[PDB]
Formats: structure tokens, sequence, C-alpha cells
């Protein structure tokens, strides 16, 4: 457990699909357990019918939630045994490769969201922060382009972050709770402020595949200014590739 | 000198090819000084100020084939912490240069370079020197690096400061075969931070307008005979610009 990661998967009227990529998660090496927020409540849990398929590689914790919240997967889930966390949605298939890459970058940078998805926040006007991608000019006077968030839900990161998460002002757990989005957007917040370095650092990926409310999180970008009264993400134009994975990508 | 770095290099036989190396380097960002050691025999200080104004000034430093075998000096004239050292047969890009040393600022401690190197063994205690055309020694897939040369890299002028406070044995070694400071150089630093000597960040335009092999293994071995221990790091961490080229990310 002190040299592996925890899967945490949330699922909404995604079975068969669950189940598929579960299949694939089970087998990526370094994974000490795996958890399940079952999000669809009054609903048979799938736990019978993955158990009948065993045996599985470790552990699988199906939780059934209360309501159909999006932090539930942010909550601080007791059977998390260690320090690092990997975060996917139930619609997207990372390579095992990738993972093992990733999650040896996460154990040289503990404190950072090691993830596959850069995003970053720009200003065209004094204290107007607007979210977006690579279709956004960059915000450094310089070459390239930059991002100052790495979204969660492909991601790498610290445990503790989830506990650090539920003492934030209530003012953020309403935000999420008003807006059943933007999650991750507050993570980032959280990280940086906590480090006083850029929330995460993008890792590209080699063989990611998908089996956003841009005009929201831009919107959550400008409420969390205020509760924290200013805009702490830092910029970041690092982008981390596995040196000879592929073969001769060095040159 | 505050956020700037110093560029050392040294020429050999080349006065045409230097100074227009010299015209190139001379309008990268961030560049503090220079500083040019060429093998004495009439110097080509006088032709390039006669080509002036420049926008920093450029010490040209006179030495014998002999010291000039040695690149771990230490120049009083440097004032900055970090140092950007190339072979006077390289010509790489400004984009590289500014990028390499906003990596080099965040991780100062580290050498930040363009052409990483490994070492590898088949027999516990024998290591041998090389690069990508040899197996990865490490765990499951790509490959892995141990080392990054100095020659095209940023690193911290203390580490030259550090050089000269090893072992007698390490300077005496140094001294007797060609090159090898470089192994030198990335020993000293992973056993000074614990962490892989230096971070590869890939060239996007870097041209090359000689690597003793065999000499390099045997400096490997001696130097893990006279620290008696293998100090050399791996890592397959390979760092590009996010953005450059453009979508790069995708």
């Amino acid at each position: 457990a002190l040299d592996s990661f925890t899967l945490i998967m949330q699922t909404y009227n995604r079975t068969d699909l669950l189940l598929r990529l579960l299949n694939h998660y089970q087998a990526v090496p370094s994974l000490h357990k795996v958890i399940v927020v079952w999000n669809n409540v009054g609903e048979k849990g799938p736990e019978e019918l993955w158990n009948s398929l065993g045996p599985h590689p470790i552990p699988v914790i199906f939780k059934p939630q209360t309501a159909n919240k999006m932090r539930n997967r942010l909550q601080v889930f007791p059977e998390v045994e260690t320090n690092a966390v990997l975060m996917v949605d139930d619609d997207t298939l990372i390579s095992a490769q990738d993972l093992v890459f990733a999650f040896s970058i996460w154990q040289q940078f503990p404190d950072q969201i090691i993830g596959f998805v850069p995003r970053k926040h720009v200003s065209t006007s004094s204290g107007i922060y607007s979210y977006g991608g690579f279709e956004l000019q960059t915000p450094g006077p310089g070459n390239g382009d930059q991002y100052s968030m790495v979204l969660i839900g492909a991601s790498f990161f610290n445990s503790k972050y989830l506990e650090l998460f539920q003492k934030q002002p209530a003012a953020v757990h309403a935000l999420i709770d008003e807006t059943q989005n933007c999650d991750d957007i507050a993570m980032n917040f959280l990280v940086t402020r906590h480090t006083g370095k850029p929330s995460g650092i993008f890792v590209k990926p080699i063989n990611m595949v998908n089996l956003e409310h841009f005009l929201q999180r831009s919107y959550c970008i400008n409420k969390l200014v205020n509760i924290y009264d200013g805009m702490p993400l830092k910029y970041s134009n690092i982008m981390i590739s596995q040196f000879g994975f592929p073969y001769a990508n060095h040159k």
C-alpha cells in the first residue's frame, strides 16, 4: 500500500460501461484498491454481478450514495489506505502504460495534481476570468501555451486533499452543489493555495480514449475568486512525456 | 544578474564559426554575460569588438590546450546562479534556451540539458556508458537516462565550486582522461541532491554545425571505485514545452 494508489470511480446510468472499465483497471500494476461510488440511488448495486465474475486482483468497494451529488467522490472514504488517489470518469479508458508512468511521476511530485487533461483560465478585462483550453490565446507574452489546471477526472493526487477539501469554506461547498459540477476547479484552487506551486503537471497520454459546462466553469472561477479573495492559479508550460516510449521519441 | 545566466563556451580554431555562433547567442533573452575560453598560439576579441556594439559583455580568456581539457573551471566573472555551457560547434535555438532556462529556474539544483545518456551493467559492479542504442536498465517499458551532458545544458554555478572540493583522486582522474568531466559532474550533482543528476528537455531546434564512449565507460568505473558506490539514478522524464509546437499536447 505504501507504493500504490487507490482508484476512485463514480458512475451513474453506465453499468455495462463500468464493468468494462473495471475489467481493464483491475489489471493495472500498483493498483491497491477500487472504490466505486454508486450514484444510482434506489438501484441494485452491480456488486453481486462483479463478485459472480471473480476472482479479481484487488478489492472493489461499491458504495451506494445518499443522493446523486458530484462532490460525493470527493468525500473522504475510510477504505482509502494509499497516499495516492487515481480519479477516472466512468467513460474514460486510460492505458496501463499511461497510468504506470503518470503514477511514477506523481510519486516525485506528491503534492501536485498529475494528470492527462490540462486546462486554463484567461483574462481580457481586469478581475474577470474565463475558462478554456488550447482554443484560447495564451496568457504569457511568450511562446507556446499555458495551463493552470489539470482536471481531476483523469489524474493522480494526494488523498489528503480530499480531507483538505472538506475543510474548505462552506461558500465553496454551496457552489459545488449549486452547479453540480466545478469540483476540479475548486480542487485546483485548493491545491495551489496549499503548495504555492502550479496545482498540477500535465502528463501527455499515449493512449487515452473516451467511450464540461464551460460557461458554468467560467462562472465558478469568478465565484471562487471572491470566496478565496483572489486568483491563485499559477500558469505552467511543462508537458511531461516518457523517455523512449514510444521508442526513439526523444529525437 | 538576477534571473539571468552566463554562457561559458570553448572554441577550437574557428574564428569565422565562433563569431557566427556568438552573433546568435548574444541576442538570447536573460543572457547576462558570455565567457569565451579559446586556445592560444591572436584572439578573436579585437574582431568581435570592432563589430560592436553588443547586448552583453563577452569575456575572452586565453588558455593552453592543456587547461582547456577542463571545462569545470571557476571564473570569477560569473555573477549568476546559473550557467549555460555550449560547445562551439552547436547552435541551440533561442526558443530552446529560453524554455530550458525557465525549467532550470524551477529545478536549480539539477542539470537541465538537451543530451541524455546512461550507464548500464550486465555484470555486478561493471558499468558501461551509452545512449538509446543500449537496452533500458530500468523497470518496464520505455528507456532511461542517468546523465545529462553539460554541453548544451544549464546548471548551477555553485557546482563548479563544489567540483573543486572533490577528492584528489577525482581531480587526478579527470586530468588524466580526456573528457570525462561530464561523468564527474553528473556523479557530483546526484550525490549532492539525492535525485537524478539532471532532467532531459527535448530540443526543438538544436544543430551541430567527440564522445570518447570507451573512456567514459572507464571513468564511470573509476569513479565508482573512488566514491565506493554508484550514485547515478535513472529517470525517464522528458520535458517539452506545452503548446510549442502548436497543439503538440494532442
